């Protein structure tokens, strides 16, 4: 086997490193935060991973919290008019196989300790250009999986693949205890508030047990872009509740007794969606290979970043083993990233489309699910593989042919 270095101890980097270790490769992992620092820090994601991604962890024996984590059993969607609070339509459908959200503050520190137990070499360091030169001399392949850390900006922006150059949503997360559950099955409670933003919630597992995550995505400078003024945890929770009272009262009804899970259970921020070129050439001329968010970053849940990172780790693992004792040349890196892009391209197109006003046929497609449960089930289960939204999500004639087929079948 081979000697691999990975920079960044996140979803894709640890999944790939752990599977490589179990298959006899030597892996060194450089990362800027210790496992205890991650445990003691702020939340970093709402990390809802769907069945196929969860299964990539299960196959590696890395689903350590499946027994402890509440299941996310379906998808709900409502389109809301902020003026009158009226729902243009609403629907929900079970997922065929459940999703789970295990707080990265739980998963990554345990995975990091598991990495060291499996014989991995863990180095705590802030990798800059000079650090990457050292790894490039010492290892056969250096993977940069640093997520949104700005060493990632050293990869060239792909202007042909990046539709946006500025943040499309103001993000906020709130982890709470005591939210009322939804009978008879849990679901992601997607609320599209027209020209305002999106709210959704789902159960999850965090550092002190099961909880629910509130996710706000505000169109910038709009009514939901109010987090720049929030600082204290109490102001954050109060802003979360005030937004639900104003725009989503049925979700607010679930929140009479909520409290933050812990002092780090909240986050606010924003970042542009971006696609980058996969190979970084160092001043020495040695090559660094990007992976997951370092190269393809999107906006939460529909951006699917944890799901993408898990699936990306499996594609890179398969490509590494398939390369045997050949060099990890720039050609092999580009070919491997294009295998990932062959998956992610359509996922990116789908999530990008939801950041903008919906095409009239997409409103028609989403609205049809409220009258045809078989369409709602297709929509919900396509979260497990958003490639299946193509072609009808993107082509109005394909959309009408899809609807014409579903409703003639309904008879
Ligand atoms: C608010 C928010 C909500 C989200 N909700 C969801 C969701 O619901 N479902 C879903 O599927 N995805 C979601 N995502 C996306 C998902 O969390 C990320 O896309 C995913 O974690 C990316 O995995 P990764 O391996 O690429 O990098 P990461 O998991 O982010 O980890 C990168 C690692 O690199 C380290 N690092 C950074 N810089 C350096 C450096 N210079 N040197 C060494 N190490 C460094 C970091 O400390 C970290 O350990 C969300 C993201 C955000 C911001």
């Amino acid at each position: 086997m081979r000697r691999i270095a990975i920079v960044g101890a996140g979803q894709s980097g640890l999944q790939l490193g752990l599977g490589l270790l179990d298959t006899g490769y030597d892996v060194t992992m450089i990362t800027n935060r210790t496992a205890d620092e991650i445990r003691q820090g702020k939340v970093m994601s709402s990390q809802c991973m769907f069945h196929t991604a969860l299964q990539t962890e299960r196959d590696l024996g890395l689903n350590f919290w499946e027994e402890q984590c509440p299941a996310v059993e379906g998808i709900g969607l409502a389109l809301v008019n902020p003026e009158n609070g009226a729902k243009a339509f609403e629907w929900s459908a079970r997922l065929e196989r459940y999703a789970q959200s295990v707080d990265q503050r739980v998963k990554m520190p345990y995975w990091m300790e598991e990495f060291e137990r499996r014989g991995g070499q863990l180095v705590i360091q802030d990798a800059g250009i000079e650090e990457l030169e050292q790894l490039a001399n010492d290892y056969e392949l250096v993977l940069l999986a640093a997520g949104k850390g700005e060493v990632v900006k050293q990869f060239e922006r792909d202007g042909a693949r990046s539709v946006f150059d500025k943040p499309q949503r103001a993000l906020a997360l709130t982890y709470v205890k005591n939210m009322k559950p939804i009978s008879p099955y849990s679901r992601v409670t997607f609320n599209i508030i027209t020209e305002v933003g999106e709210y959704f919630s789902f159960p999850a597992l965090t550092i002190n047990g099961p909880c629910d995550i509130m996710v706000f995505e505000g169109i910038p400078n709009g009514p939901m872009d109010c987090w720049q003024d929030v600082k204290t945890p109490e102001q954050h929770l109060q802003c979360s509740l005030d937004l639900l009272k104003k725009f989503v009262p049925w979700e607010y009804e679930r929140c009479a007794n909520v409290e933050l899970t812990d002092a780090g259970g909240y986050l606010a921020g924003r970042f542009p969606p971006t696609v980058r070129k996969p190979v970084l050439t160092l001043p020495s001329g040695k090559k660094i290979f990007g992976m997951a968010d370092a190269l393809v970053v999107n906006d939460p849940i529909t951006g699917q970043g944890s799901n993408n990172a898990a699936k990306c780790s499996k594609i890179y693992f398969d490509a590494i083993l398939a390369n045997d004792n050949q060099s990890f040349s720039e050609q092999w890196m580009v070919q491997t990233f294009e295998r990932y892009w062959a998956y992610a391209e359509k996922v990116v197109a789908w999530t990008n489309s939801l950041l903008l006003p919906p095409e009239p046929h997409v409103v028609e497609l989403l609205a049809a699910a409220s009258q045809n449960q078989s369409i709602a089930s297709i929509m919900a289960n396509n979260f497990d593989d958003p490639r299946a939204f193509a072609p009808w999500w993107f082509d109005a004639d394909q959309a009408q042919a899809f609807l014409a087929s579903k409703n003639t079948a309904k008879v």
